[PDB]
């Protein structure tokens, strides 16, 4: 093993340079199915990586875990294999009124609501996504004809109070996020998620390139729920455009 | 007579939904009059402003002085009056080696070393680029043909001290700024402008879609003195991308 | 030129140490025009340059343009050429029920809601003017018997958001300024402007002596824009007590 | 089933309110093969659950996987379903030259190099453990006879920046932490680990009592090449420890 | 002497190595004489300090004044006298509902909402208590007798506003703590002081170990205000245990 | 007696509506000393309190204690008793090499270096004393004759780590204030006192009047522990021109 954490060597990578990176460890295997060649390379904690072709170049399709630190070690670990190019596909919950289930959301930039951004650049600077992977996003998106969503995300390190849920063991939110839903609605942020802070601000201030793409499972702001299943169709479609996008940029 | 600064009403505009926003008063003349039916309307303090026509579409050119804090006069009144989309086009000095003068660079998002950006989002908000504008400047960069290069720009509230020069009548950075180059450097930041962070936050913050592209004029790195024509061809050159670029945004 | 900005050499400047400066670049022929000889000098961006004599003794009015970043540049190569002694005049909007619109207000400090200042010291050193300055101005007010008020201002990157304005385009203030007037009215803040911070602060920590003095052009515990008739002769008490302040400090 | 994450029910719990929270979803089972009667509950992305007895008293035992965000969600969970005790035992590199790789370390109180605590409470408040909890663990490690040291550590959200390690891809590290582990030694931190910050602060203030103890298996000031079955040996001490903490706290 | 302020040698500290710390200079012959052969060293300032014998060793007991500034130079020269332990013994006003007056508090950890901590150490740092003199505190409370709570100390750098009062002079608080009190009762903190935060924090980070106990004088959900008892049975009550608690830290 | 901690009540300052604080409540009486009719009040703490007479006006002289949280306290409790004009007079260290030892050094504002300062104001508003304190104060310089400098001064909360002293038990500071004094030199600042940015803070944002006025007893450029003679005269000193400027504010 030449790194730490994702018990994997260069060799390994059998040259890759992209790496589709999900949250869940589960979604690894199905996605990599999606192309040529797939085969499991590893699978340590919460970091579980596959490998596999793309229009003759081979691409690593590896697992993050939830929140920062854990992305951090996999981008970081992945880097260090040969590993420039990071695609976030996850699922997401939408505070906008107007993005409703079904919708995907492809972030350009997030708001640093975590704290291992900081651990690379100061809060000054910008948690900014590629512009490149944005565009492939974007147009892998267009492509398959989805309702597509280009904006700022909110990418917290709690999943209750920092996206300020009260329906907790306490019960009670923090004075600095006491009433911040309203303010990121307010200022168009699209959605909470958990890793694109670290993911595009570690990358963005390293010389790699990263992007992402989420389906939309829930919506913090209407009523209706998730038709007669909610992940299954756009989670499958979410991924779909990841690897589309992954072929315009090998 | 409306808006309190500009001087300007609803009327002048002329259903004008975009406008370009130039740093110096002498540049807006020269925009304008790359387009159709160039009319001046007014001109207060560091704010003169034009009217023109993009495809049979009015199009506004307003200056904004130097700095966050006159940008957002200019960019607030304007957005009073209808203005939903922003083009800046600037002077700028490039911090990275291979970005020599005459170059141009679109900015993707911006390191906030400013402080007008604070008074619209905190400073975990990222001051980022709408993608449109971010698309139409690049594409039209790559129309005319000219060197580009796409990424983050540190936005400084200072042209001294705050972009790390020391030779100044005190010849002193303060602790915040000593290195701080390097960083930015090493960071992969491009170059250093005034009022890019201010603009794209009170922009991505409000529902203003806004983009920014400049001519770089000086590279901190290499030592030379403005050819002759160096800014002056590199200024004429990017009016004519982000006027191009603006057409795809009407 | 001896500067990058101004366009001015120390000769056009003629052994001139002090130096008043209004925001306007439009005031600058006003004001001169109080003194003897007055020979306009420049005028680039918003950096409009008169020379003039008091006493016998030259002395140079140059605008600033509205905010610290333009002003940190006037300063600046102002100071490069020569002078150690400025005196800011400027419109203020008045936070307090008794202060009456025409009256005229010297700051003794101010408080830090700009960017500029930053630049120069942590936040934690006084933007406070120096008290030379402080005192002429004071003196000077006396000799005319006009309304005078000293105490301490509230300086803002923002004409807007950071004076809490909500007249406006989104019609919402962040979260850092929510009921942010009254907080400082309670604390006995006199006014509103945006340079003495950045003004203050980059003289103060650099061995250059600063004043400031503005005239009330609106009383915001009534309205947010004023409806009044800017230029006949009322705000010009501010005007002549500089120019006689201005007469004791050479 | 009761909680989002978990994949858990109070009745799964069955009475339970003290759980060991490891990091490595592999522990969990050896951390619960030392007590009676466990048995396999939920495993969950990272979220592994086993329950067991102890002194005829329900106890549980959850992964928290690496970081704060990821441990965040179990232990609020954790708290929905009735537990109020928290005893997290994990891995460590220590910082001292007195500290030892096999040491067991006891944790007071940690360096909030995190982002999550804050979204439970202010910096100023004390990443601090329950007094009762660090006493059955000081308590506990006397009466195994480990080697151990009580004190404060680093938490931080990254394993590489944040603990200021140099050999990795970039090769540098922010501003904020360069010789930034020089100073924690200086100050008497013990180690370096990446839950505690979070761990502490969240049930320090919301009424839940945590504690911390863990193993060095590596030390960041010299070379105690991995005797690759000392981590077996210095991490089975450590799980005792907790264990019989847990007695004592239940 | 051989320091600046408290007017002391090594030679009258007898070899001692523990000192008891009170607020108050007039406190400090009270405690000394629930030792064997109080004597009186010196006094300087709010810096009073007096030497005992306890089971035989020498004990000092030196005033701090109000405040982390004093407490700073006390700790700092008495350290420098050969001192290595540091009791605290002081007074507080409680904000629990359930925390009588006359109750005595031991901390284990502060919320620092003081100054002088972060001359020692950076916010994220925590103000902890060392493990043994936390231990003999609350041994020696259940040795004497008393009702004891073990807990989180809110340590202010004010006696009014950052304790939320508002029957001041001007009867308003600054918004960093307007409705702060109600935040920390949320958060379990049980009660607020004025000099922990600074002794917890230069003591854990400069290798001198610190203990932290109070009694009572108040509770500040009630309408009750105790007479004489203030500074009567309750002070004596606490006096008692941290002299007790000594005895097991020689 | 009418306050909490000063022991005194309204009817004991016989109509005073100034006061003099000086730090050492051994200096109160040789202040009194130079006035009509001094009188013992009361001693509590390091509160020592008395009266006097100055051209038939009744004046309180009460020492503060060393530190923001004492003096804050001190300065409320004598408000809240009708004091609304406070003269400190201190003993200060220079920080420039032209200032002596026995110079008299009036602050015009101070770097604030404390923590209480926070507790009235944020940390933007400037510790900027009252313009008719220091004027008097410079006044009372002239008349009482002595090598006087008006500028800024650092106000610490700490008086060896955050002075930058080295002659300490740990010799070492901690980061924010490594080389930090050089830095305030370079930035004019000319002493390094403890009490005045709470003092300047707290009455300048709650409508009372202060000045601040000390004597130097060391040049930190040259020593970092006073001397010879010292303010026996020094001392004196000060305080002849501190009782002459409260003259001059009756
Ligand atoms: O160096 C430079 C050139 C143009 N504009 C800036 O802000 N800096
Ligand atoms: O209200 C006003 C008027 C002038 N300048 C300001 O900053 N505010
Ligand atoms: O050095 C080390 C070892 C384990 N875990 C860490 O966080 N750091
Ligand atoms: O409320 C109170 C009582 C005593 N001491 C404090 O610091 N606060
Ligand atoms: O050096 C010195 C002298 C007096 N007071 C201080 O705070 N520092």
């Amino acid at each position: 093993s030449d790194v730490f954490h994702l018990g994997l060597t260069k060799n390994d990578l059998q040259g890759a340079q992209l790496a589709i990176v999900p949250g869940d460890p589960e979604r690894v295997e199905k996605i990599a199915a999606l192309m040529d060649k797939p085969v499991k390379l590893a699978s340590h904690r919460e970091f579980t990586s596959w490998r596999a072709e793309l229009d003759g170049k081979a691409v690593i399709v590896c697992s993050t875990g939830i929140g920062g630190p854990s992305t951090s070690i996999a981008v970081e670990e992945l880097a260090q294999l040969g590993i420039r190019t990071f695609l976030r596909i996850g699922t997401t919950g939408a505070i906008q009124p107007h993005i409703n289930v079904g919708d995907v959301l492809v972030t350009t930039a997030s708001v640093r609501l975590d704290g291992a951004s900081l651990h690379f650049a100061p809060m000054e600077f910008p948690a900014v996504a590629d512009f490149a992977c944005t565009t492939a996003l974007v147009e892998a998106a267009k492509s398959i004809g989805a309702t597509t969503h280009v904006g700022v995300t909110a990418s917290s390190d709690t999943f209750y109070p920092g996206q300020e849920r009260y329906d907790t063991y306490s019960g009670r939110v923090v004075r600095r996020f006491k009433g911040s839903m309203e303010e990121w609605q307010a200022m168009g942020v699209m959605n909470y998620e958990m890793e694109s802070a670290t993911l595009l601000t570690m990358c963005a201030s390293q010389g790699l390139r990263a992007g992402m793409v989420a389906g939309v499972i829930v919506n913090r702001t209407q009523q209706e729920i998730p038709n007669a299943e909610t992940m299954k169709q756009t989670e499958s479609h979410a991924v779909k455009i990841v690897v589309e996008a992954a072929r315009r940029l090998l």
